[PDB]
C-alpha cells in the first residue's frame, strides 16, 4: 500500500523523536506562545502535499492563514469542510490499520525571531497541546519528528535545528491514520491543531525536566504524612535544590474566573508563610521525603492546598529555575473492598464531561472551563469524569483548587469494530451484565491485538506522567468501549507500575481482572443488586466496590428516576454512586432554514445538519446542560437528588441528616422559611443527625459566606412538609336564576346572566364559554379529549413507536346522545354527553360519559372513561382537555411545583408554592419535544385582561397543566422550527406518562407509566 | 409580478400583480418549441436555496424580465422531446424584452412593444439572506 504513506498505516510508529513524557507545569518564564495565524493549505490527500524539506517561507508565506488553535471544520463559511458526527460507526472503511487513501491533510507554516543569545541562554523546544490525528514536524526545511495521540501533549526537541533570525515551523496534520481505529469517542469529527502551541526555552547547561510530589500517611489514624519529592534534573551545571512548603489556605478559599486564570509569576513573590524548608547538598540525590505534622487534609468538599516552591541553585548560589506549585494532602486506597480518601468511603456526585464548545468544539477556551466547573459546584457536583480522553493540561489545576473527586481517561475508545455484528446479527439491546461477551468476539482486531499493543502503552503513559501530581485526580481509567483483551492487561501494568498510588478503572473489563474496581453504565436496579451479591460473600465482606461510570443518560427531557438511583446508593456501601452522561449537548451553531418560518435562524446543529454520509442524529444532544452550557431542568432536578444534606419535615419535627463526605454542616444556615428567622443546628458531622421540633413547613440550607466559588445565600438543600390538597373557598352562585336553555337540532345553548354556554352535540365541543367576560372554548381536533404529546428523546425508541402504532395521535371521539335538563341543587342546566372516545381503525377506546353542571359563575365537569375492546396499548402519553384561551388572556399563577417543569419521575426539585407565569423563565430545549407541565398542581389562575380570573381545580387529587401557544414540536427539528398559533391553549391533563431514559438505559418505571386503565376525574372551572 | 403564467410586452393584461410561487404553477409547454417562460414587469424576484435561504434580486426605478429553466436547443427542436435539459438551472434576468405580435400572418409587434435599437442603462441589486 504505497499510495499511503507508511507512517499513517503503522500501529507501532507511534511517534518519532517525541520527549518522555513529564509533568505539565506552565511557566511564564518558559513557556512562549505560538498561537495566532498561520499560513494553512488543505489538500486532498498527503501526495499533493507539498515536501516540507523544499517549502520555503517566501512559497509558505502567500497562503491563506488559520488561525491556531481551532479546528479546520470550524471555519468562516465553512471554508475546510463540516463536522461529522458519529456514535459507534467509524466514518471509513475497516482495514485495520489501513486509513482511507483519501485523507484531508493540512500543512501548516509560521515564523518566529531568535536572539543570537538565545541560541546560547536555552535549550529549545517546541511543545503541542493537542493535535487531531497526527503529525509531522519541520523546522527550517529540516524533519523533527512524528506524533500520534490527539488529546495527549507532545514535546520535541529544537537545539540541532534552530538558527539565528528567522525560523520556519512547518506542521503536516493528517486527518485518518491506524490511529483513528482507536480514537472512535461519541462525539464530533474534527481535524486540525485545536490546542496551544509553544515554544519552551529551558537554562542550557542545567535544568528541571521533572517532579514526583506524592503525600502518604504514615499511620492507621490519617494524622502524619510523608510528603515525598523526587526530582529528575537534566545537565551538570547545578549545586542543589531547595524547596519550600508554605502555611495552608483553606479549601474554603475564594475564587473567580479572574484569579483561577492569572497565570503571573517571575516578580510576583509566591507565598511567604513559611511552614518547611529542606535543602540537598552538593553530588547527593536531588530527591527528599520529609515528616509532615498531622497536615491539613485535601478533599473534594474542602480542597485544601499547601502551596510550594522548588529552586534549582548554581555553584554560584542564584536561582537557574524555580517551580511553583501545590501540594493536596490526601491518599487514595482500595480498603476493605471500597474506593477511599484519607480512610473515608466516599461517594462520587459525579458527571462525565467532554471537551466541547459551540462554536470552537474542542478547542475550549480555559474561560469556558471555569465557567463550566463553577456551575458544576452551583449544583452539588463533587466528581467528574474525563470522558473519554484528558484534557487540556491547565484544567487539572482548576479540580485541585475547586475540588473535585477526577476520573482521568485515556484517550481510547474502540467501539467501532462492534457496529457491522451489531448489524450482522440483528443485536436489539446491550445489558451490564452479559454485554462484554459481544465485545469479546472483536477483541482480536484491536484490543487483543498485539501490533496495537505499544500503542496502547502510549495512552497509558501518557496519561499518567501528564497528569500524575495532580491530588484531584484519583482515579485513572484505561479508555471507554474498547472491548477487553491483553492490552488492556498490559495498560494496568504499566500504570501501577509508574504510579502506584492510585485505583485503574475501565468498564469493558466486566469482572476488573486488570482494574480495581467493577463499573457498570445504565444498570437496572436488579441488574446492580444481582451484581452486589454475587460479589459480596458470606461474611458481608466484598472485594472491590461498584460505580456507574454512566448512568441517567440525561438526554432531551429527563433523566427520570435519578431518585430511586440515589436510595440505592445511600443503601448499601457497596455503591459509591456515579457519573451522569453527559454534561452538556454538544451542538454546534449553524443557520437553519425555519420549518415554520421559510426564513434563516440561530441554531445548534447535530447528526445530519451538515449532511454526513453516515451520523447518528440526535444522540450529541445528551446533556444536563444545553449546548450553550448552560442548566437544563435535568441539572435542576440532580442538584437535587444528589443535595449533600437531608432535610424531613413530618409530626411537628424537623429531621436534618448531614450527608457529606468529609465536612460538618457548621458553614450553612439553616432558614425556617414559613418565618424567615434562622433555625439553630447543632454541627453535624458526617452521617450524624438531629430532630427539632418546630411548626415549620419549609426550610432552607444555604451557606453563610462566601466560599470557593459560592456566594453567600447560595441554595445547598432544602425540605418541605407535604401540602395537603385543600380545596379552595371559591363560592358557587345557586341563587335561583332563570336561564335560556336552548337544545338545537345540532348546537345545544345555555344562556343566563353573564353566562353563555354553546355545545356542538355533533362533535362534543364546546365552540363557546363566554362566563363574567372570560372566554373558553375547546381545542378541537377529532376528540375534546387528546391522549398525545410530542415524543421525547426518551420516548422514541419504544413507547413512541408503541403509541404511534396503536394510532394514539388519531384518538376520535364518536357522540351517541348527548342529554339536557334543568337544573336541580343550584345548577343552571345539566348537558350530558354519551360517546365513545377510540382511534380509527381499533376497536379498543373508552366508553365515556361528560357531566357538564352548569352554575352561574362556575362549570363542573364530570369525566368518566371506561376501557374497552381487544388489541389496547399499554400506557398512554397522557389523558386530558385543551381548551383555546379567550384573546383576553394574559398570564397565569398555579398553586403546586414550581417554577419550572415537573414530571412524575422528574418533579422533586421543583418545590410546592404560589407560581407566577411571569416571573419564570421558559425553558426551550435544543431538540424540541414534550415540555413545559406542572405536576402535582393544586390549582391553576388563568388571568384575563380586566376580567379577573378562571380558577381551575381537580377534585381529591392535583393535576397536570401546561399552556402554550406551539405546535408542531414533534416535526420541529430545531427550537425555530416551532410553529406558534395566534392564542393560547390549555392543556389540561388528569394523567401524565413519565420521562423515564430509555434512549439509553432503563424504561419509565412501572410507578411512573401511565398505564391503559379506567379514568374517573371532576373538574371546577370556577369564574372570578 | 405579473403571474401565474409567462407574460409579454404585448401579451401580458391577462396575468394579473401577486405574488408567485413556481410551485404552484403549470409551466407551459408549446407544441413547436419557441421562446417561452418570460415574466414581465417583475418587481423582486426571490430564488430559494435549500437550506441556505434566498437570493432577492430586484432593478431600480423600473420594472424588470426574468426566466427560470433548464432548457436549451430550443431553437433546433422540432418536438417538445427534442428540447435538451442541462444538469443545473440558469436564470435569465433582463433589462427588456422583444414584444411578440403576429407576423406569422397579420401585423408585425407594434412599435411601442418593439425592444428598439439603443442605448441601455439599468443597475441591479443581488441582495443575499
Ligand atoms: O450517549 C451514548 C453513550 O453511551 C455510552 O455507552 C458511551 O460510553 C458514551 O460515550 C456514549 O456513546
Ligand atoms: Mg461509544
Ligand atoms: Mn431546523
Ligand atoms: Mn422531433
Ligand atoms: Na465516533
Ligand atoms: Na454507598
Ligand atoms: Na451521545
Ligand atoms: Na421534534
Ligand atoms: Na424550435
Amino acid at each position: 500500500s504505497c499510495l499511503i504513506p507508511e507512517n499513517l498505516r503503522n500501529p507501532k510508529k507511534v511517534h518519532e523523536n517525541r520527549l518522555p513524557t513529564r509533568a505539565y507545569y506552565y511557566d511564564q518564564d518558559i513557556f512562549e506562545s505560538l498561537n495566532g495565524p498561520w499560513a494553512f493549505a488543505l489538500f486532498d490527500a498527503p501526495l499533493d502535499a507539498p515536501d516540507a524539506k523544499n517549502l520555503d517561507w517566501e512559497t509558505a508565506k502567500k497562503w491563506s492563514t488559520i488561525s491556531v488553535p481551532s479546528h479546520w471544520e470550524l471555519q468562516e463559511d465553512w471554508k475546510y469542510g463540516k463536522p461529522i458526527y458519529t456514535n459507534v460507526q467509524y466514518p471509513i472503511p475497516i482495514d485495520i490499520p489501513n486509513p482511507p487513501t483519501v485523507n484531508p491533510t493540512g500543512v501548516y507554516a509560521r515564523t518566529f525571531e531568535l536572539d543570537s543569545k538565545s541560541i546560547e541562554s536555552f535549550e529549545h523546544r517546541l511543545r503541542f497541546e493537542g493535535v487531531d490525528n497526527c503529525y509531522e514536524l519541520y523546522v527550517n526545511g529540516q524533519y523533527v519528528g512524528f506524533n500520534k495521540g490527539s488529546r495527549n501533549g507532545a514535546e520535541f526537541d529544537i537545539q540541532k535545528y534552530v538558527s539565528e533570525g528567522e525560523n520556519l515551523v512547518v506542521v503536516k496534520v493528517f486527518k485518518w491514520s491506524d490511529s483513528t481505529y482507536i480514537e472512535d469517542q461519541d462525539q464530533w469529527w474534527l481535524s486540525g491543531i485545536y490546542r496551544d502551541v509553544s515554544l519552551l526555552k529551558l537554562p542550557k547547561k542545567a535544568h528541571i525536566e521533572d517532579v514526583r510530589v506524592t503525600t502518604t500517611f504514615v499511620d492507621s489514624q490519617y494524622q502524619d504524612a510523608e510528603l515525598s519529592v523526587k526530582v529528575d534534573v537534566q545537565g551538570s551545571s547545578y549545586d542543589h535544590i531547595n524547596f519550600t512548603l508554605y502555611e495552608p489556605e483553606d479549601g474554603s478559599k475564594v475564587y473567580d474566573a479572574s484569579s483561577l486564570l492569572n497565570e503571573e509569576n517571575g516578580n510576583t513573590t509566591f507565598s511567604t508563610k513559611e511552614f518547611i524548608s529542606f535543602s540537598t547538598k552538593k553530588n547527593e540525590e536531588t530527591a527528599f521525603k520529609i515528616n509532615v505534622k498531622a497536615p491539613e487534609h485535601w478533599t473534594a468538599e474542602n480542597p485544601t492546598l499547601y502551596k510550594y516552591q522548588l529552586d534549582l541553585i548554581g555553584s554560584d548560589g542564584s536561582v537557574i529555575q524555580s517551580i511553583k506549585h501545590h501540594v493536596g494532602f490526601r491518599q487514595v486506597e482500595l480498603k476493605d473492598g471500597n474506593i477511599t480518601v484519607n480512610g473515608k468511603d466516599i461517594l462520587f456526585r459525579g458527571v462525565n464531561r467532554h471537551d466541547h464548545h459551540p462554536r470552537f468544539g474542542r478547542a475550549v477556551p480555559l474561560d469556558f472551563v471555569v465557567r463550566d466547573l463553577i456551575l458544576m459546584k452551583k449544583f452539588n457536583i463533587n466528581a467528574v469524569r474525563n470522558s473519554h480522553y484528558p484534557n487540556h493540561p491547565k484544567v487539572y489545576d482548576l479540580f485541585d483548587k475547586l475540588g473535585f473527586w477526577v476520573i482521568d481517561e485515556a484517550d481510547l475508545e474502540t467501539h467501532g469494530v462492534q457496529e457491522p455484528f451489531n448489524r450482522h446479527t440483528n443485536l436489539e439491546a446491550e445489558y451490564p451484565d452479559t454485554k462484554n461477551k459481544l465485545y469479546d468476539v472483536n477483541a482480536h482486531y484491536l484490543s487483543d491485538n498485539p501490533e496495537y499493543e505499544v500503542a496502547y502503552l502510549d495512552r497509558a503513559s501518557q496519561l499518567v506522567l501528564r497528569d500524575v501530581n495532580h491530588p484531584s485526580i484519583i482515579i485513572w481509567s484505561l479508555g471507554n468501549e474498547a472491548c477487553y483483551g491483553r492490552n488492556h492487561k498490559a495498560m494496568y501494568k504499566l500504570i501501577k507500575q509508574l504510579d502506584p498510588t492510585r485505583l485503574v478503572h475501565y468498564e469493558g473489563d466486566l469482572n476488573a481482572l486488570s482494574a480495581d474496581i467493577f463499573s457498570f453504565m445504565y444498570p437496572t436496579f436488579e441488574i446492580m443488586e444481582r451484581w452486589r451479591k454475587n460479589h459480596t460473600d458470606e461474611n458481608g465482606k466484598f472485594e472491590k466496590p461498584l460505580i456507574l461510570c454512566e448512568y441517567g443518560h440525561a438526554m432531551g427531557n429527563g433523566p427520570g428516576s435519578l431518585k430511586e438511583y440515589q436510595e440505592l446508593f445511600y443503601k448499601e456501601k457497596f455503591y459509591q454512586g456515579g457519573f451522569i452522561w453527559e454534561w452538556a449537548n454538544h451542538g454546534i451553531e449553524f443557520e437553519d432554514v425555519s420549518t415554520a418560518d421559510g426564513k434563516l435562524h440561530k441554531a445548534y446543529a447535530y447528526g445530519g445538519d451538515f449532511k454526513e454520509e453516515v451520523h447518528d442524529g440526535v444522540f450529541i444532544m445528551d446533556g444536563l446542560c444545553n449546548s450553550e452550557h448552560n442548566p437544563t431542568p435535568g441539572l435542576v432536578e440532580y442538584k437535587k437528588v444528589i443535595e449533600p444534606v437531608h432535610i424531613k419535615i413530618a409530626h411537628g419535627s424537623v429531621t436534618i441528616t448531614n450527608k457529606h463526605d468529609f465536612i460538618t454542616t457548621d458553614h450553612l444556615l439553616f432558614i425556617d422559611k414559613d418565618t424567615g428567622k434562622t433555625i439553630d443546628v447543632p454541627s453535624l458531622k458526617p452521617e450524624e443527625s438531629v430532630t427539632i421540633p418546630s411548626d415549620t413547613t419549609y426550610v432552607v440550607a444555604v451557606l453563610k459566606d462566601d466560599a470557593g466559588v459560592l456566594k453567600a445565600g447560595h441554595e445547598i438543600a432544602w425540605g418541605q412538609a407535604e401540602l395537603p390538597l385543600k380545596v379552595p373557598d371559591f363560592v358557587t352562585e345557586t341563587a335561583e336564576k332563570a336561564a335560556k336553555i336552548n337544545d338545537g337540532k345540532r348546537y345545544v345553548s345555555v344562556e343566563s346572566s353573564g353566562l353563555h354556554f354553546i355545545l356542538d352535540k355533533l362533535l362534543g365541543k364546546i365552540e363557546s364559554l363566554k362566563v363574567k367576560g372570560k372566554e373558553i372554548s375547546s381545542k378541537f381536533e377529532g376528540s375534546s379529549i387528546t391522549f398525545w404529546r410530542p415524543p421525547t428523546n426518551n420516548d422514541e425508541p419504544r413507547d413512541f413507536k408503541n403509541w404511534k402504532k396503536y394510532n394514539i395521535d388519531l384518538m376520535k371521539q364518536n357522540i351517541h346522545g348527548v342529554s339536557v335538563e334543568k337544573g336541580s341543587n343550584g345548577s343552571l342546566a345539566v348537558v350530558t354527553v354519551n360517546s365513545r372516545i377510540s382511534p380509527v381503525v381499533f376497536y379498543y377506546g373508552f366508553e365515556t360519559v361528560q357531566k357538564y353542571t352548569i352554575f352561574a359563575n362556575k362549570i363542573n365537569l364530570n369525566t368518566s372513561m371506561k376501557l374497552t375492546g381487544e388489541y389496547q396499548p399499554p400506557d398512554f402519553p397522557r389523558v386530558g382537555y385543551e381548551f383555546w384561551l379567550g384573546d383576553s388572556y394574559e398570564s397565569f399563577e398555579w398553586l403546586g411545583r414550581g417554577p419550572g417543569e415537573s414530571y412524575p419521575d422528574k418533579k422533586e426539585s421543583q418545590r410546592f408554592g404560589l407560581y407566577d407565569s411571569k416571573d419564570v423563565e421558559e425553558f426551550v430545549y435544543d431538540y424540541p419535544q414534550e415540555n413545559g407541565n406542572h405536576t402535582d398542581t393544586h390549582f391553576l389562575n388563568i388571568k384575563f385582561e380586566g376580567a379577573g380570573k378562571l380558577s381551575i381545580f381537580q377534585k381529591e387529587k392535583p393535576f397536570n397543566f401546561k399552556i402554550s401557544d406551539e405546535y408542531g414540536v414533534d416535526e420541529a427539528a430545531h427550537a425555530c422550527d416551532v410553529k406558534r398559533y395566534g392564542r393560547h391553549y390549555l392543556r389540561l391533563d388528569h394523567a401524565i406518562h413519565g420521562v423515564g431514559s430509555e434512549a439509553c438505559g432503563p424504561a419509565v418505571l412501572d410507578q411512573y407509566r401511565l398505564k391503559a386503565q379506567d379514568f374517573n376525574f371532576e373538574f371546577d372551572l370556577a369564574f372570578e
